[PDB]
């Protein structure tokens, strides 16, 4: 318990005074990579480099990038809190708990649309 | 007199619904009383709507104790 919550985590104070009112109210312990993944722009999901970016600002460093980073990912897979997806030449994939798609799917690959048919399409009911 | 797209309504629901075990019956039923169909059907069109995105397997249901369903997307 001392290790694990009094003694060597007191570096806490030393480093993460962070926790205030007025907003900026920087993520707790248990909370890093969740604003950063919901802040997220990618298909494949955050990877560990990229989670040092995000969370480099103000987020103390010390050993915990070492053991606990992953020791925490290993937590929440124990505990069924985040997934991730399998690959090679990603880089890296994680994600949490998020209910905005399909859990399972047969594979496939998504598209976008750029806007080049509309105007000319216009005038066809126009034209006839 | 608006039709919203009869696809996205059950998304939607469990979307907003925020619950542990998932969206009941009479809790889809309650979230959709926006303008649109007078729901006489609804207890066959749901079922439809359900087998239909369940056999994509982009819905779940599962069993224990709680509200009379637990749909959950």
């Amino acid at each position: 318990m001392t290790e694990s919550l009094v003694l060597s985590p007191a570096p806490a104070k030393p480093k993460r005074v962070k926790a205030s009112r007025r907003s900026a109210s920087h993520p707790t312990y248990s909370e890093m990579i969740a604003a950063a993944i919901r802040a997220e722009k990618s298909r494949g999901g955050s990877s560990r480099q990229s989670i040092q970016k995000y969370i480099k600002s103000h987020y103390k460093v010390g050993h915990n990038a070492d053991l606990q980073i992953k020791l925490s990912i290993r937590r929440l897979l124990a505990a069924g809190v985040l997934k991730q997806t399998k690959g090679v030449g990603a880089s890296g994939s994680f994600r949490l708990a998020k209910s905005d798609k399909a859990k399972r799917s047969p594979g496939k690959k998504k598209k976008a649309v750029r806007r080049s048919t509309s105007p000319k399409k216009a005038a066809r009911p126009r034209k006839a």
